[PDB]
């Protein structure tokens, strides 16, 4: 039997979002964009959610929510989009509605983004990466975000550890013929990071954010 | 049994390189990148001879020896200098004899970048990183490194087990007191491509490669 942080995270873990992209427009940049954008924000509004389920993070400081959401929001997103294109070749399954191959990717101005993220699958295909891994590295993506504002320091360590610890106790109860497991799964997060990175900065250099400032989103979503 | 991996690496460290600045020259943006470009090929050199110790590195093709270091020169670089820093407070210490602070760092630019650095000199100084820690890790970067071009990606993976269960070994003998302490090591590595990355950006900017490719300088590193 699973460990009740795991199962936690499964029971929290968000039902399917779609894309929805509108069938009358004409495919371009600026509607493969647009659809990300749509399907974006309606996912953050559940990640948010989910955030307040992680046993911990509801009990920090708002200061301290905000600082793990602003560090880690598309590393989540990311993670989620990876995981969905496991069981499909060169293609990413930002919904069951909106998958994007090589040429839709050029096409939306993606391409090297996408082809690292590309790297991320095929990576976690040949470990076998389990829903159960997934829901916990997602956890762990947004403790282990970096920030650099944290006022709690200890308890953000301890949502770290909590979480990682949930991690190894799955990897020594599921996969005893991989002693190593686990730390295969954390020597995945590096490459999450880096194309993390990437699309924030791409994300703010085409200003897909409009006229209000993701904190701002956050604050009124995390205190909704 | 007897693991030798971190004994190997211990004796494969280089010696201390030094900055040696011009002590004729004022103080400015211009006199830092060129203390730090002409340190930082001394010390590529060395890590490219180091690379060719690490027990699995130099039987790869010279397309993958390139590929890894291509990815990773930037990390090492960085976790060298993250290193030496650890007794010093909100400095970094390049070289025995070069010590950036606070101000320095905005003279030359790099404030924000070496505010990142500062963050893993922090973290590092918490759980107290052991030089048999340091090397190991710097070893994982460089395996760990996600070049896009790798050839044979089995034994690449090889590589990184190998230099995994080396850590792991060692923690597990040496800190029985954190059955943890491996994956929290591991957990620092995003930091470190974070802040790499980064600084690659920069470094291609304002142009410090000069008018020969990073590539083209491994090769011929590599053929010596
Ligand atoms: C601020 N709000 C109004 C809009 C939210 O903005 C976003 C718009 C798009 C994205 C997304 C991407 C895809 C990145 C990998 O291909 C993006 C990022 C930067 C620039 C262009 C597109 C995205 C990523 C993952 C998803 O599951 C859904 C959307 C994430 C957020
Ligand atoms: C061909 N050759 C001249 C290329 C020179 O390459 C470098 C020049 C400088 C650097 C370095 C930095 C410091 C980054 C952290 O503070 C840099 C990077 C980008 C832009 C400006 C400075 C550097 C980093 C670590 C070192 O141990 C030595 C030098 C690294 C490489």
């Amino acid at each position: 039997p699973y460990n009740k942080i795991v199962s936690h995270l499964l029971v929290a873990e968000p039902e399917k979002i779609y894309a929805m992209p509108d069938p009358t427009v004409p495919d371009s940049d600026i509607k493969a964009l647009t659809t990300l954008c749509d399907l974006a924000d309606r996912e953050l509004v559940v990640i948010i959610g989910w955030a307040k389920h992680i046993p911990g993070f509801s009990t920090l400081s708002l200061a301290d929510q905000m600082s793990l959401l602003q560090s880690a929001w598309m590393e989540i997103l990311i993670l989620g989009v990876v995981y969905r294109s496991l069981s499909f070749e060169d293609e990413l399954v930002y919904a069951d509605d909106y998958i994007m191959d090589e040429d839709q990717s050029k096409l939306a101005g993606l391409l090297d983004l996408n082809n690292a993220i590309l790297q991320l699958v095929k990576k976690y295909k040949s470990m076998k990466l389990e829903k159960e891994e997934f829901v916990t590295l997602k956890a762990i993506a947004l403790a282990n975000s970096d920030s650099m504002h944290i006022e709690d320091v200890e308890a953000v360590q301890k949502l770290q550890d909590v979480l990682h610890e949930a991690l190894q106790d799955y990897e020594a109860g599921q996969h005893m013929e991989d002693p190593r497991r686990a730390g295969k799964m954390l020597m995945t997060l590096p490459l999450l990071r880096q194309t993390s990175t990437k699309a924030v900065q791409h994300f703010y250099n085409i200003k897909l954010e409009g006229k209000v400032p993701m904190h701002k989103l956050f604050l009124e979503m995390l205190e909704a």
